[PDB]
């Protein structure tokens, strides 16, 4: 027999994601670097795996929508509301998802699109939010421009995926 998990986590260490669309306000090659980068984030203190399909069903789905987007969270256009992601599970678990009336950027100026996926994608892989205002999963945006992994999310993550390889 199996009886259910004490957690949401994914029960593999090999996730794919798959960009389904891209924003305006960035070059697509500028996009797929910053998800690239906020994936490593997580993969680099855990011994997760992630590969990117280019078409396909993905374990963490991408896209840009705005208003109703096809869930229960719709996006509120310009401010407000901003992204957010499912915690692991069937179907559209994983899945992220970000409000193009929102401006995203890689730089200080807007969203950061690399910083928030960071905190979603933290969200796809079975994270809630801290109470650490220094955690990237602090619920509240700041922009810092250095990056290194708060120790909360170091802890957080790896209380659910273990460590992988420590050095
Ligand atoms: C996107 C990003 C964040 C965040 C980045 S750093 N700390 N919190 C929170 C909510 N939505
Ligand atoms: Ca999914
Ligand atoms: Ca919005
Ligand atoms: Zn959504
Ligand atoms: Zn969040």
């Amino acid at each position: 027999y199996n009886v259910f998990p004490r957690t949401l986590k994914w029960s593999k260490m090999n996730l794919t994601y798959r960009i389904v669309n891209y924003t305006p306000d960035m070059t697509h090659s500028e996009v797929e670097k910053a998800f690239k980068k906020a994936f490593k984030v997580w993969s680099d203190v855990t011994p997760l795996n992630f590969t990117r399909l280019h078409d396909g069903i993905a374990d963490i789905m991408i896209s840009f929508g705005i208003k109703e987007h096809g869930d229960f969270y719709p996006f509120d256009g310009p401010s407000g509301l901003l992204a957010h992601a499912f915690p692991p599970g069937p179907n559209y678990g994983g899945d992220a998802h970000f409000d193009d009336d929102e401006t995203w950027t890689s730089s200080s100026k807007g969203y950061n699109l690399f910083l928030v996926a960071a905190h979603e994608f933290g969200h796809s892989l079975g994270l809630d939010h801290s109470k650490d205002p220094g955690a990237l999963m602090f619920p509240i945006y700041t922009y810092t421009g250095k990056f290194m992994l708060p120790d909360d999310d170091v802890q957080g993550i790896q209380s659910l995926y273990g460590p992988g390889d420590e050095d």
